[PDB]
């Protein structure tokens, strides 16, 4: 059924079971977004390990690959592979150590998006400004993804504001996996805008909201 079966409103629940030097967390939420629009909101609650111990940055952008705005030409691998859907499988490696491992399964049900993701991060320096709770959110970044083997695989030069001026900064590899074939397209971008919309003091609540659009590369 294809793209067919991703409409132009679709809402998500995702549900997080993760560990972060050791400290064990979970985070439920709901979201909904304009797939074709390249838009979307979540709201997540820490359901387990809260208040949580460190930057929710890290936690962020494991919350929707339905999601992203495509040209008429740049085929969309993760609105193809539906109802199936998809998983992925990411890492994440930070100036100062730090290590996230990160993998995540996509499904459909009843027409309602389900995300199960599952973290590890490790090697954060205790004082660093991850576990201080340091950082002000994610600067606008680029996916350069592409195809190989029927997956899409993604690099991110990715940057975390800090508390107080400057820019603590990771690298985000990404394999992209469909449950079935479907038509790839070529290498090209996405370059996304993630926001902390709202969260209560402890951030046991937070709201998000991201655009993401895809386009061709010049070079």
């Amino acid at each position: 059924k294809g793209e067919a079966v991703i409409k132009e409103f679709m809402r998500f629940k995702v549900h997080m079971e993760g560990s972060m030097n050791g400290h064990e967390f979970e985070i439920e939420g709901e979201g909904e977004g304009r797939p074709y629009e390249g838009t979307q909101t979540a709201k997540l609650k820490v359901t387990k390990g809260g208040p949580l111990p460190f930057s929710w940055d890290i936690l962020s952008p494991q919350f929707s690959r339905a999601f992203t705005k495509h040209p008429a030409d740049i085929p969309d691998y993760h609105k193809q592979s539906f109802p199936e859907g998809f998983k992925w499988e990411r890492v994440m490696n930070f100036e100062d150590g730090g290590a996230v491992t990160v993998t995540q399964d996509t499904s459909l049900e009843d027409g309602t998006l389900i995300y199960e993701v599952k973290l590890r991060g490790t090697n954060f320096p205790p004082d660093g400004p991850v576990m201080q709770k340091k950082t002000m959110g994610l600067e606008a970044d680029t996916e350069r993804l592409y195809p190989e083997d029927g997956v899409l695989k993604g690099d991110i030069k990715m940057a975390l504001r800090l508390k107080g001026g400057g820019r603590y900064l990771a690298h985000v590899r990404t394999t992209y996996k469909a449950k079935k074939p479907v038509l790839m397209p070529g290498a090209y971008n996405v370059d996304r805008k993630l926001d902390i919309t709202s969260h209560n003091e402890d951030y046991t609540v937070v709201e998000q909201f991201e655009r993401s659009e895809g386009r061709h590369s010049t070079g």
